[PDB]
This record gives C-alpha cells, structure tokens and sequence, in this order.
C-alpha cells in the first residue's frame, strides 16, 4: 500500500539505536506525521526482528490519549518504515535537560498521565519494560505520551535479548535475569518520579558494575528539598520485592499526587 514516494521528508526528529526518525508529509493529504526508519542489515545483524514485530503488533492496536499511535508500516529492500503519530513538543528528556528539575506540580501531572497509560496497558497484560525520559513524548497541549514499544511483552516473562545500554531504570529482577511481570513498570515509575524532582536517577553511577550493585541492594538517598509526600510515594514504588509495590490505583490515589496533579484519573 504505502511507499516512500508517497511522502516528503523533512528535518530529523531524533535518533535511536536502530531508529532514525524524520518529520514527513503525505503528498495527497498533506498529513503531517513521523517516519521511523530502521535498516534491515542492522536489524538482522542484531537479530531483533522479533522485537520490531512486537512493537508493530502491540502499539498499532492500542488506543489511549497518553499512548503514541502507530498508523502503519512498509518496507523496501533495505529499510523498514514505521508511520507514527507526530509529537510536536519533543521529549521529556529534552525538557528535563532544559529545566534541570521539575516542580511538584509538573512531576505529579506527568506521573498521573503515565499511570493512566500504564493502567490501560496492564489491563491487556502488556508490559512496556523500557520506560525512560527519552521514550516519553509531548503532545501539542503538552500532554505526555508513551512511545517505543520495542521491548514490550505479555506477562509473565523472562528476558531473551541482551541488555544494551543503561541499567538505570530496570528493577532487580530484570537485571538479575529472573522472571518478571507488570510490577517492573511500577519500579520504573518510581525511578522516574525521583529523576523528575531531583534531576538524576536514584541509582546513577560511574560504572555498569556498580550501578548493578546499587540497584540490587536498592541504595538511594533523598536530597533535603524532597518533601515527605514525594518520599513516601517513591519509597513505596522502589521495593525490592515486586509484590510489595503498590497498585496503579494506589498511585493515582496517593495524597501527594492528588494534591499536586492538574489532571484526573
Ligand atoms: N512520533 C515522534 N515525534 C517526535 N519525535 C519522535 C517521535 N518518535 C521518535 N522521536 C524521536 O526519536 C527518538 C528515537 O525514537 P525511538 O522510537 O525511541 O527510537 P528507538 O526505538 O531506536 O529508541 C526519540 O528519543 C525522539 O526524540
Ligand atoms: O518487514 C517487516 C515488516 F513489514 C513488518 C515488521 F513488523 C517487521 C518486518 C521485518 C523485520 C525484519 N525484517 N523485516
Ligand atoms: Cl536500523
Ligand atoms: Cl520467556
Ligand atoms: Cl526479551
Ligand atoms: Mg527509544
Ligand atoms: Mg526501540
């Protein structure tokens, strides 16, 4: 159906391990979108064909205001193209670098929108497993949208693929290679809430080996400016035992969240 000749390519929106994303306009309809380009040679070499298929299958059927939409796909003899919803206000990662830290209002609002999207996902037993600032995009009204479902699966699960980059957002059970479920996204939610308020993840470190150690032993401390409400929520989410981590309904109903968020459930 679709082909490259149907689109006019614009400026680069960003780059990933495989994905090179461009702004694009469909010629006949003038529809503005984002074109995620992946090279087949790199996909085969890394052997992550199954990850790409999962990303397409899972994200294309999901329908939620806080989840980035996937419209379709096509390919030539060298590349695979994903037709994505265009997010005009960029990434949370960029916004965080710009402001260094978020206030309590901005943080609680983001967490609320994340919890809503994750609640929708977990209802279909879909785990994201790769929640981090660079995979969180912003809509025209500044609303948060979860993207990059390349690592997403169905619960329960083990890990078949090699961990590539940072360990900063992964729970102990994932890095130790043990079996895991939906509770891993709530660990990441705690890491995110910390980084939003502080400016850096709680287990950040100089080396892979040491970051591993701090995560497995849950070694983190709060700066003095972190309020008691934020500390309570973060401490509940960052539990070593997955079953002790709260439900998403508990997060959405937390007194600190309800007092500072500007969005409802
Ligand atoms: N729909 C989009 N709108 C705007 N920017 C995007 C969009 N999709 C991706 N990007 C940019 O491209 C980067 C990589 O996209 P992503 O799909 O996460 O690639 P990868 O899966 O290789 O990490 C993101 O960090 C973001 O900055
Ligand atoms: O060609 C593809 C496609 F059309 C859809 C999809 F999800 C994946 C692929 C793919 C993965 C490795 N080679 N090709
Ligand atoms: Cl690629
Ligand atoms: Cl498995
Ligand atoms: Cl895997
Ligand atoms: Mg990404
Ligand atoms: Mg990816």
């Amino acid at each position: 159906q679709w082909a490259l000749e149907d689109f006019e390519i614009g400026r680069p929106l960003g780059k990933g391990k495989f994905g090179n994303v461009y702004l694009a306009r469909e010629k006949q309809s003038k529809f503005i979108l984002a074109l995620k380009v992946l090279f087949k040679a790199q996909l085969e070499k890394a052997g992550v064909e199954h990850q790409l298929r999962r990303e397409v299958e899972i994200q294309s059927h999901l329908r939620h205001p806080n989840i980035l939409r996937l419209y379709g796909y096509f390919h030539d003899a060298t590349r695979v193209y994903l037709i994505l919803e265009y997010a005009p206000l960029g990434t949370v990662y960029r916004e965080l670098q710009k402001l260094s830290k978020f206030d309590e209002q901005r943080t609680a609002t983001y967490i609320t929108e994340l919890a809503n999207a994750l609640s929708y996902c977990h209802s279909k037993r879909v785990i994201h497993r790769d929640i981090k600032p660079e995979n969180l995009l912003l809509g025209s009204a500044g609303e948060l949208k979860i993207a990059d479902f390349g690592w997403s699966v169905h619960a329960p699960s083990s890990r078949r693929t090699t961990l590539a980059g940072t360990l900063d957002y992964l729970p102990p059970e994932m890095i130790e290679g043990r079996m895991h479920d939906e509770k891993v996204d709530l660990w990441s939610l705690g890491v995110l809430c910390y980084e939003f308020l502080v400016g850096k993840p709680p287990f950040e470190a100089n080396t892979y080996q040491e970051t591993y150690k701090r995560i497995s032993r849950v070694e983190f401390t709060f700066p003095d400016f972190v309020t008691e409400g934020a500390r309570d929520l973060i401490s509940r989410l960052l539990k070593h035992n997955p079953s002790q981590r709260p439900m998403l309904r508990e997060v959405l109903e937390h007194p600190w969240i309800t007092a500072n968020s500007s969005k409802p459930s």
